[PDB]
C-alpha cells in the first residue's frame, strides 16, 4: 500500500505544479487581452 | 523545539505573503 500511495501522491504533485504554471500564463494573457 | 519552528513557520508565511502581494502589484503596473 505504501508504494501505491506514494506513486499516486507524486503524480498529483507533478500535475499540481503544471496547473499553477498554466494558471499564471493564462492570467497574463487574460489581463493583457482584456486591457 | 516547537516554539522556534512554529515562529519560523509563521515568519515564512508572512514573507511569502509579502512576496506574492508585491508581485501582483508589479504585474498590474506592467500591464
Amino acid at each position: 500500500a505504501e508504494m501505491r500511495a506514494r506513486e499516486r501522491r507524486d503524480r498529483l504533485h507533478e500535475a499540481l505544479s503544471v496547473n499553477r504554471s498554466r494558471v499564471n500564463q493564462l492570467e497574463k494573457q487574460i489581463a493583457f487581452c482584456e486591457a
